[PDB]
């Protein structure tokens, strides 16, 4: 029910996580989605809990229900200030609403289906189609790209503007396994 008042907090590496861009004179930021329930680290405006399909877990900081199943865990989408070289994450509060629209779906599907440990060093943006695999282009890719690049990270998606174009979740999960630049 509360929002900690802090300026930033450095947390250890999450057991796993995924980075997504948030498009807000346009403004882009990054969110990292990590296991656990930390609504208290969020601005009150981001303290919105949305759910994966079929009672299979949820995510704080996400503004719309996720149209596929989760892996039965609770997650929190945290504003990502910086990731340290040792993998520590630095989180800050931002005055903004929760993640809206479908662009976080690529990262979220990976998180619950393909990512077991660690945080891919890359930013995923894109909507997941009804087959639950094909990646659909999203809005504001150019601003998503700037946000990723400001943190020295490649943008992964399925459209002009990304750094690495991948057609479906399996190809994205594979980039996870091989690396980029």
């Amino acid at each position: 029910l509360e929002s900690a008042n802090y300026e930033e907090v450095e947390l250890p590496p999450p057991s796993k996580g995924v980075i997504v861009p948030v498009v807000h004179e346009a403004f882009g930021s990054l969110a990292i989605i990590i296991p656990g329930e930390y609504p208290e680290l969020l601005d009150a405006n981001q303290q919105v809990l949305s759910h994966f399909a079929n009672d299979t877990g949820s995510v704080w900081g996400i503004g719309e229900d996720i149209p596929f199943e989760g892996d039965n865990m609770c997650y929190t989408a945290l504003p990502l200030k910086e990731i340290k070289r040792n993998g520590n994450i630095v989180v800050e509060k931002i005055f903004a609403g929760p993640i809206m629209g479908p662009s976080a779906q690529l990262g979220l599907s990976l998180l619950v289906n393909d990512i077991e440990d660690g945080v891919p060093r890359m930013v995923f943006t894109g909507e997941i189609a009804d087959d639950e695999e094909t990646i659909i282009p999203i809005c504001g890719v150019d601003i998503a790209a700037i946000a990723a690049h400001e943190q020295g990270l490649p943008l992964i998606g399925n459209q002009p503007g990304v750094d690495e174009e991948v057609r479906n979740t399996s190809l994205a999960a594979h980039l996870i396994q091989t690396g980029t630049l």
